[PDB]
């Protein structure tokens, strides 16, 4: 997988409330997490697939 991917979820400190989903390296799964809007890593898709087709396979 891309490295980007083992970075660690950030939800940031902001607190809109935008879906999304990001990789895990304990379960070699996609997640869901609620993102704050602002100050986020790479380790962060849109979508269940797009996650799942950037880290997962
Ligand atoms: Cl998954
Ligand atoms: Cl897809």
């Amino acid at each position: 997988r891309p490295s980007f991917c083992n970075l660690p979820v950030k939800p940031g400190p902001c607190k809109a409330f935008f879906s999304a989903f990001y990789y895990s390296q304990k379960t070699n799964k996609c997640h869901s997490f609620t993102y704050g809007g602002c100050k986020g890593n790479a380790n962060r898709f849109s979508t269940l697939e797009k996650c799942r087709r950037t880290c997962v396979g």
